[PDB]
């Protein structure tokens, strides 16, 4: 049985790097706390260096995980509470019409007037600050959701701001530490610069992700396939992780509303388990990812429940899946952007087919 995951992997998702001109690919399944590495192509082009187990990818939006999770230690610590505003930290948006959102409304993304990125104009800090001083509210605060790295981003300085520590500094010396994770970074160092894949834009150019206003805690984040494992493992298996960080983890396994099958949790999207094919692809829809949506109230608390989030920078596509009752998760990390459909299908197709 374990003998046919590696099989399941080559079946299932080595046929896209044909498909898409994808040069490397790392996916991962842990299962009953064995970690499996698959491993296809090359982290660079140009060297012809090989994808392995030191290779560095840009998480994209798997970024916001982190940053959720960075949220849920704070929060266990009493740093902050969720129903607290920015203003409350960020001093110069007190009394501001930002300052009626709550700390759960920007990590969840119904503060009802934030876009999927800030204007292109925004870069600096003093625009970032001006951006958000000058924010008005549309849409009933609370009432729709519209994924929003802006929205996110400024959760992600808050909790930041709360410990009193740059976001970089939160991960890097507090949450991945806690996490046992050795190559996670915001910012990869000289020493780490080898092992940095080349993203690959749909012109199969180099890419890495450029700096942007509060890009680290929106989609900042670059990671190995082993520490992604480790990462699913602590979210399937908690128990081995200090307090403060089991507390953070199951703050992000906690589902605040819905948008019918798909249940927003802190960062991570859940699902009543098992899912249909059809929930999973829905839940990365035109319609909801791109569109406000009004939401509703959780009606239906799951018994049983996935979770998973996709990641995109221009050069980079990720993917991570768990369901706590198998015991089982996966994660995709490629070098290059494939559709969202695809990454979702061929790892419904694989822990399907483990599982039983
Ligand atoms: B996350 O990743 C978010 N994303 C972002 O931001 C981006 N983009 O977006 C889109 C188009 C929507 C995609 O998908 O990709 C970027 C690009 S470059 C950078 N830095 N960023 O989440 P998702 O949804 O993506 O998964």
């Amino acid at each position: 049985k374990d003998q046919e995951i590696k099989k399941l992997v080559d079946q299932n998702f080595k046929p896209l790097l044909e498909k898409y001109d994808v040069p490397g690919m790392a996916v991962g399944v842990i299962q009953n706390n064995k970690k499996y590495e698959m491993y296809y192509g090359l982290q660079s082009v140009q060297d012809k260096k090989a994808v392995n187990s030191n290779t560095i990818f840009e998480l994209g939006s798997v970024s916001k995980l982190f940053t959720a999770t960075a949220g849920g230690y704070a929060k266990n610590k009493g740093k902050i509470s969720f129903d607290d505003t920015p203003g409350k930290y960020w001093k110069e948006l007190k009394n501001t019409p930002i300052d009626q959102v709550n700390l759960l409304q920007l990590a969840t993304y119904t503060s009802g007037n934030l876009a999927l990125q800030f204007p292109d104009e925004v870069q600096t800090d003093q625009q970032v600050l001006t951006f958000f001083k000058d924010w008005k509210p549309k849409n009933p605060i609370g009432e729709y959701r519209q994924y929003s790295n802006p929205s996110i981003g400024l959760f992600g300085k808050v909790v930041a701001l709360s410990m009193n520590k740059p976001f970089d500094q939160v991960l890097e010396k507090t949450i991945f530490p806690a996490l046992g994770l050795k190559h996670s970074y915001v910012n990869v160092p000289k020493t780490q610069m080898q092992n940095y894949a080349f993203g690959y834009n749909q012109e199969n150019q180099p890419i890495r992700v450029n700096p942007g206003p509060l890009d680290a805690p929106a989609y900042g984040v670059k990671s190995t396939l082993p520490d992604m494992l480790s990462f699913i493992h602590a979210n399937l298996n908690p128990q081995k992780y200090p307090t403060d960080i089991q507390r953070a983890i199951n703050e992000t396994h906690q589902g605040r509303y819905q948008v019918n099958t798909m249940y927003q949790a802190l960062g991570w999207e859940e699902f009543s388990y098992p899912a249909t094919l059809q929930t999973l692809l829905d839940s990365n829809s035109e319609q909801i990812v791109m569109k406000p949506n009004k939401v509703t109230a959780i009606s239906k608390e799951p018994s049983v429940k996935m979770y998973h989030k996709t990641g995109s920078t221009s050069g980079f596509g990720t993917y991570v899946v768990f369901i706590p009752k198998e015991n089982i998760g996966l994660v995709m990390l490629t070098n290059k952007r494939i559709p969202n459909e695809e990454r979702i299908k061929a790892a419904y197709v694989v822990l399907n087919a483990i599982k039983k």
